[PDB]
Order: structure tokens, then sequence, then C-alpha cells
């Protein structure tokens, strides 16, 4: 009934905050509207898999919260396989590779690949990662869509069919539905196109052994019954002296504070009273999250390390369901698995499909990359499609169409009189992600320990030591890919010899 | 507690939708979140400007289902004033022009207007109203925003600001905010160009006597305590024999039918059982209002008749927190009065300001454009800013962003098992107006009886009588402006 702060939702964000919060002594209580922890998490168990990921699941180098916290919570990260080739499938057949990046041979495709990426990281240096509206060309970058900014810079289809998989990939959404701005932002908050690209030394070199749910769920253990499970939150008064939050099934909390941990629409879910703000009641109907199904195909035996593929795919042009794939195995090498995603209009298409169809079209398209009848004969198939979740609205994250990060990006992060806003998209490092997830949850927490008088205002943004057990290698760029002209920039240069 | 019909949401759409239940023998509940109906039609009553119209408010020719309704109500319409010369203030100069049009002068910049106005009409023509998305080009044009399509089309920056202002004007949003395959849509189910912009044989020919917000009042009225006021529904449920439905104050209410009357994205603020399917579920997330501040100045006299002006400003720039306005005196002559509209970005940035310092920045605007000292001598001021509004979520109507009219514009008012949607936004003839909100509503309503068996399948979509009291001159044009080439076709040419 009564208690120090109600926190909205028990995902990695809202379980960080209640965690931060009763470690200092405050009275939580958890209001989680599903009949589960973990949120945009979901580690399922059963004999066939054991566990496996269906929502959230890779950690790397620079996500130093989530590592920290999940170690302190008892968990083990292992590393993603790696080992063998990479393949980059385009026009049908597929090119083996190492490193993070699919090479190009062609001289003036190496040149306006080069740039695209480069310029990506170019823009991103000019914007603030606590204030993205704030970049000198903010309006101007954000009054376009991605489709507009690929179509001005690729000079080439090559690097704008990748440069569209990227995008298709980072933020499960078309080019032309998201602002340039806030993409570029997206991406530099994240380290830039290396740190967000790469296996090894990048965002999805490690997973945790037995599953991200866990940390929700150990949490979850630690509070106790402070987590209320099938408590969907309809409606929060602020009119009185103590904050009121009643939820579906009729139950009433009253705290001094509260934490909204949802994603930024679902506040839509809630009848606030009094009204909310102007710029947040239109913000929170602006802003939407991604379609994407992820895919889990199963088979007997790893076979593609013995053809010397370690199982990372990346697949070019509109056929394929999946566009990109990870090895999915055991770190003890059993369950074999290919873990695929089905991205943004690929996941609204084949939604009508049933499991089995789904099934079939991704073992024949594994059979065609991998060379392999093997892939036509998987064991088992796990997949969640997150359109389908009304508590959370689609995976992975909350995108920004063109025009609104400028106009209403300020209000995310904003105090509403005692409500005070965590969830990973208010995040400033690897928003999007289980790592920005904790950042937002304990700064929120730190936010309303100021409030009461605990912590001095510096205290509130809080830094984190570098994960020992994963330590980040510094990104690297040769002098080449520096200084090489752009496809205009070798134009233009050859334009100058001529006069 | 039990009844045939439950219609979420009191406004005209709700409102006609319960109606035509009613008067066809069922039993309708109105669960209406507010402590009022209307929705975004909204008469305020006081002693300084008797009414007005805060929301909705024009009516005009082809608008025939309002009218009707209204009628019936025992309603009335007057003309707006449009006796007098309109202006256009460009460039800081006031240039007075008579019919829909303000006239360009310069040879090319003409030839740029004339073929930007003609050719939304011309990509309409390929536009169906019931189904945008399956125009032959409606990928490529739901990919695109209005400002990708004004930068190709217009080869003048004259053409080209009017243009924005145009769309701003429409649909209280920013040309790079908008998908051109939704905008050109909206446009021609107006009945193209000229039927949307035009007061005399357009939409805003014509005002109701008294207030717009009698359309649902009297409605309420004919309905009695079956409509529920400050009942906003927190929770639907279809799991069982009977539709439940849940209000926030906690009472319960069931139905072998819901008619959803609400704005699409206001669905949200309504938990689910079962979940809503996958591509509803997503919609409504991706659909939001636009932003507007509707501010009407009180003056002794309408000074500017006197000048043989009739109040019609067309304001181009970004200085200016108004772009047009419309002279809001009643018809008898008295509280002179003029409606002016502060939107999009400038709904968003003004909204710091106090009411004062609004009401000071648009009498000085006035003055410049009338080029009257008249206009800083204000006797009364009122102004409704939608965007601070639960309940609608902004004004006029929804507009879709890139990419989601062609993904999810067909799951608008598909039923959702006995979900059925009104709402002005699933109309096909002047939807985001008060005319596709009766359409939606009486739509709905037809399809639940045709559910219960009651009428054919043919008899859902109906067509309308027109008018006899505001009947519709067709739309001309002339063979130079059929046939003038573009700016580029003049190039082309030479
Ligand atoms: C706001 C506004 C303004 C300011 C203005 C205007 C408008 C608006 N408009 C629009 C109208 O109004 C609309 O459409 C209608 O109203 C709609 O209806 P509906 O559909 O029915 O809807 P609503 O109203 O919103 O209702 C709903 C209801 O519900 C409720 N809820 C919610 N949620 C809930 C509920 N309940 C229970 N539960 C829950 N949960 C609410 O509350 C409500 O009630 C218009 N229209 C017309 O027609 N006219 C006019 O005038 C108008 N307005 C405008 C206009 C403008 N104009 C015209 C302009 C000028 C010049 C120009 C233009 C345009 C163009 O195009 C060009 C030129
Ligand atoms: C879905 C997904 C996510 C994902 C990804 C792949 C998929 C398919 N891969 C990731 C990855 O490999 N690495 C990573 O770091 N992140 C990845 N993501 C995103 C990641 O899962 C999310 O960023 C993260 O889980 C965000 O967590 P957060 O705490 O910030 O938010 P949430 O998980 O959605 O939790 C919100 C909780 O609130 C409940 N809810 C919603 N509405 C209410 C109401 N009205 N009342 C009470 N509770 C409510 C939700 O149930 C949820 O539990």
């Amino acid at each position: 009934n009564k208690c120090d702060v109600v926190v909205v939702g028990g995902g990695i964000s809202g379980m960080a905050a209640a965690k931060l919060l009763h470690d200092s002594g405050l009275n939580v209580v958890v209001l989680e509207a599903r009949d589960r922890v973990g949120g945009r998490t979901y580690t399922l168990r059963n004999q066939k898999v054991k566990y496996v990921d269906l929502g959230g699941s890779y950690v790397g180098p620079t996500q130093n919260r989530i590592l920290r916290l999940a170690k302190e919570l008892g968990l083990e990260t292992y590393k993603v396989n790696e080992v063998e080739r990479l393949i980059h499938h385009v026009k049908g057949k597929s090119y083996p590779f190492r490193g993070p990046f699919p090479p190009v041979w062609n001289p003036i495709t190496y040149l306006d690949h080069n740039n695209f990426w480069r310029t990506m990281d170019d823009m991103g240096r000019e914007i603030p990662s606590d204030a993205p509206w704030k970049a000198p060309l903010a309006e101007e970058w954000d009054n376009m869509t991605m489709k507009e900014l690929l179509d001005k810079l690729c000079w080439t289809e090559s690097a704008k069919q990748l440069a569209t998989l990227f995008v298709n990939l980072c933020v499960t959404a078309e080019t032309h539905e998201v602002s340039a701005l806030w993409f570029l932002w997206y991406v530099k908050q994240c380290g830039g196109t290396t740190r967000i690209i790469s296996t090894t030394n990048g965002g999805q070199e490690r997973k945790f052994v037995g599953g991200s749910g866990q940390v929700s769920e150990r949490i979850m253990d630690l509070l106790g019954d402070r987590v209320k499970l099938e408590r969907p939150v309809i409606y929060i008064d602020q009119t009185r002296e103590n904050v009121l939050v009643e939820t579906l099934n009729h139950e009433m909390y009253e705290a001094k504070y509260v934490i909204s941990a949802i994603p930024p629409t679902l506040g839509m879910k809630i009848h606030f009273n009094p009204p909310l703000p102007m710029m947040r009641n239109q913000m929170i109907t602006r802003v939407p999250l991604g379609s994407v199904i992820k895919c889990i195909v199963y088979y007997k035996e790893p076979f593609w390390r013995k053809k010397d593929y370690c199982g990372t795919m990346i697949i070019d042009g509109e056929e394929a369901p999946v566009a990109y794939t990870l090895d999915d195995t055991k770190p003890e090498g059993n369950y074999a698995a290919i873990m695929g995603f089905i991205l943004a209009h690929k996941a609204r298409k084949l939604a009508r499909l049933t499991k089995e169809e789904r099934l079939k079209k991704l073992c024949e398209l594994y059979a065609k990359v991998l060379g392999s009848l093997e892939a036509l004969e998987p064991v088992h198939y796990e997949e969640k499609n997150w359109c389908e979740e009304q508590y959370s609205g689609g995976c992975y994250t909350t995108y920004f169409p063109p025009g609104i990060l400028t106009q209403y990006g300020r209000v995310l992060r904003q105090p509403v009189d005692r409500i005070y806003f965590a969830g990973t998209e208010t995040a400033t490092h690897w928003s999007g992600y289980m790592e920005g997830a904790v950042e937002a949850g304990e700064r929120a927490a730190r936010e309303i320990l100021h409030a009461m008088g605990k912590i001095p205002e510096d205290e509130i943004w809080q830094s984190e030591p570098e994960s020992v057990d994963v330590p980040a290698q510094p990104i690297t760029t040769t002098f080449l890919e520096r200084h090489l002209p752009s496809v205009p920039g070798l134009l233009r240069l050859i334009g100058l010899t001529t006069i």
C-alpha cells in the first residue's frame, strides 16, 4: 500500500532502479504488468533448447553497467562464436571473409563504402549524446529520413544496399521511417559504427551463461514480494500529498515518488491526473518501436564450423527473410543453432505465415548461404515476434520519425512533478540496449535520492569502472581509411586536373 | 450494465453512431471520458463571446452528412464572411485580391504555382479514397515526405513557401513530418485543392448558428442518460460470450458489440484482452495528431470591412504566429472577431508564452496585415491549445509519417472480433472533418447492424442526398491552367 518509490515496469531498467533504491534502505514496490519480469529480455527454458534468449541477449566491451550488475548477481558471460569465417551473401553468392566489415574490391565501390561509414562517424561527432537536438545542424538532419541521407551520400548501389541493411539491422525500421539525426545519434551513442557492428570487440561479443532473463529474475529474487506481477498500471494521480498509482486489478499504491520504467509510448496506457504537460502528452504518440521476429533454428551439430564458417551471415536483398545471423550454439558446443532476425517490413510481411512456413524459408535460405544441405535438417525451432507484445510495443527499441527528436527530445527524461523516467530510451550510452536500461534505471533512482536530499546533484550521473572480465580495445582506423577521398571528392579531383 | 452496443467516445462520430443505433431500437451506452461531449468540437459560451467554436467549426458544400444531421437536430448555418477582398501578405506587404487563389504575377512563377496545384490533383486521381495503399505508386509516394515532394516539384521559392503554408494549414504538421501519399490522399478525399481551400463553394463556406458543439449536445439530449460522462474506458475484454468494457471509475458494461469512436492512437489508453492483433498493436503507436492553437481576437467593430477587406489573411513566412485567418464575426454583424490558427512547430514554440503574450503578437500581426491601428485595440480573446488534450492528442486530425499508411493503412477500420471502428480517421470523404466523423460513425453502426442480420451487406456504405440549403457548384479549370507547361516542361521546350 504505502512505500517510498513505486517503480512502474520490471524490466532491466525498472529492476536496476528498484535494487539501487532498496540497497539504500528505501521501500520500493515494482509494479510489473506481465506474469514475468525481464520485459524485452526473455529467456525460454525447455528440454530441447535448455535455455534460449528470445529477446535481448548480447553484451560486449564498453557496456560496463550491465556487466557489473550481472556479475554481482553471480552471472557469467561467454564469447559468441567468431573463430571461423564470416559470410556476406550479395546477389545470390556467398563471399566468406574475416574482420568486422565485409570487404570490397572495386576501387570506386571501395571509396564509397569507406566514405559512407566514415561520414556516419564524422556526422556523429557533432551530436551531443545527452542532447542530440543541440547538434549544430540538428534541424536539417532531423527533417530528413535516413533514406534521403543514403541517397545523398552513397554514389554506389552496393554501398546503399549495405547501408540500408545496416539501418534495418540496428534499429529494426526502414530507412525512410526514421530521422537521420536520431539514427546518427543512436549509433554515435553506442560508440560508433565499429563498436556497434562488431562481434569481437563490439556490442555482440558475448551472451550470459543461462540467459539474460536471469538479470531481472535474480533482482526479483532479492526484492522478494516487493515485485508485483500482473499489475498493469492504469492510473497515476499527483493532485494530493502522496502520489497514487492504481493497477488494472484495482490495487492502489501510495508513494513519495514514481519511476516510469516502461517504453515512452507505453505511457499512453496510463491515465494521468493532472493531465501530462502538453509536450509529453504529444511526445508519447510520436515515438513507436521497431519490428522484429527473433528466430533460432537448432541442428544436431554446428556443421558450418566444419566448412570454416563461424555462423555469421550478412545477407543482402529483398528475397532473404533474415538479413543477419549469429552462431547461437552453447559454449559447451551443444544445442548447435543459428540465430537470425526478420526485420522491419519483413517482420510485418512474414508474420502472415505459420511458424512451420517461416522455419522452412529460413532453412532454405541458410542452406543456400552456407552451401549445405544439412541446413535443411533442423532438429528444433524457437521464435518470438515482438510486434505482438502489448507491453513492449515492439523491439529492440523506440525509433524517432523525421522532425520528432528536435521538437520533443528534451521531454524524454524531464521529470513530471514526482514522476522520474528510466527505461533504456532515456539512456545516453547504449540507449536501446540492456546497458542503457541499467544506466537509465540507476540514474532515475539517483534523481529521486537527490530530490530526497540523500545525495548531492553531482552524484546523479555516475561513471562506471571498466569491466576486468570484458575489457575494451580502442577503435582504430588506418591512414588510407581516414584520408581516401569520397566518390564526388575523387570526381572533383579528376575535374581539377582538366582545369 | 447490459446493452446491445457500447460506443467508446462521445464526439460527433460516437454520437452519430449511437443515434443511428438507438433510432433502430437497439440499446446503446456512450462512454465519454471527459465531463462534456463534442470532443474536437467544443463551443464555449460566455457573455463576452456569446458563443465561440474553439474546435471544429467550418462546414461547406459536399459535406452532406454533417449538414443533414445538424439540420435534423434543428441547427442552422450561416455563411463565413467573404464579401470584400482577401489579403495575401508576402515579404511584409499586403496584396488584396478576389477569388480563392492568391494571384501571382511573374510569368515563370505563375507557371510553377499553376503546375504545383495541378500536380497535387493529378497525383490524387490515382489514389483510391477507400484504399490509398492501392495507388499504383503507393510505396514510392509513401516513402517520401511532403518536403521531398515539394523540393522536387517547386522550381520557385515562392511556390514552395505557399505549398508549405498549404500543408501546414491543412494538416497542422510540417511537410517533413508527413507522407506524401497520405497528404495527397487527404486532399483528394476532400474533393481536391480547390474544394479544400475555398470559403465560397468549399470546406470553409459556413459555420453553425450557435456553435458546432450543439451537434453532440443535442444528440446527448436525445439519448438522455445513455451517455455516460467522465467514463474513461481503461479495459476491453472479448474472451467471454459478451464484450466487457471497464471504465476508470470502476464501472463495468456488457454488450454484444463495441464501437471505438476515439482517435486511432488513443486506443493505446485501453488495455485489451486478448491482446490486439500485431498490426493494430503497432499501428496505434504510429499515427500521431497534429499541433494547433485556435485563437480568436475580438474587436468593437469588424473594422476591416470598412477598408474593403473580408478578414481573410494568407500570411507567408516564419515570423508570423498565424499563417491564416477568417472573419469570425456573428451573422448579425456583432461580436466582431478574427479567427486564426497557430500551426505545427509554431504551436509548440508559442505555447511557452502566456496568453497575453500571444494576444499581443497576434494583434501586432493583424495591425500590419490589415494596415490598421484598430487591430491593436482588442476587446476580448479566447484561445485553445489542443496539444494539451489527453483525450484528443491534438487537432485537427491524425497524420501518417512516411512508411506507415502503406504498411498499416488497411488496419484502420478492420474490425477486431466484436470491436468496430468509427472516428473521423476511418472515413473516405472529408476524413479529418466533422463530415467524416458522421460518415464513419454511421458506417460502423451499420456494420454492427449487418453483423446482427438486420441489413444486407450492400447497405453498410450508404450515399447521402445533396443538401438543398448548401448546394455544390462544380470545380472548374480554365484551358490555360490545364495545359500551360511546368517550369521544367518549358525548359525542355525552349
Ligand atoms: C481541434 C480542431 C480544431 C482547432 C479545428 C478544426 C477541427 C478540430 N476539425 C476536426 C473536427 O473537429 C474533428 O474531425 C471531429 O470533431 C472528429 O470527431 P470524432 O471522430 O468523433 O472524434 P473526437 O471528436 O475526438 O471524439 C472522440 C471522443 O472520445 C473521447 N475519448 C477519448 N479516449 C477515450 C474517450 N472516451 C472514453 N474512453 C476513452 N479512453 C474524447 O473525449 C472525445 O469526446 C474541423 N472539422 C471540420 O469539419 N471543420 C473545421 O473547421 C474543423 N476545424 C479545423 C478546420 C480548419 N480548416 C478548415 C482550415 C482553414 C483553412 C484551411 C483549412 C484546411 C484546409 O484544408 C485548407 C485551408
Ligand atoms: C526485443 C529485443 C530486444 C533486444 C534485442 C533483440 C530483441 C528481439 N537484442 C538486444 C541485445 O542483443 N543486447 C541488448 O543489450 N539489448 C537488446 N535488445 C533490447 C533490450 O532487450 C532492451 O533494451 C532492454 O531489455 C530494455 O529494458 P527496459 O527495462 O529499459 O524496458 P522493458 O525491457 O521493455 O521493460 C518494461 C517493463 O514494463 C512493463 N510494462 C509496460 N507497461 C506497463 C504498465 N502500464 N504497468 C506496469 N508494467 C508495464 C513491461 O512488461 C516490461 O516488463
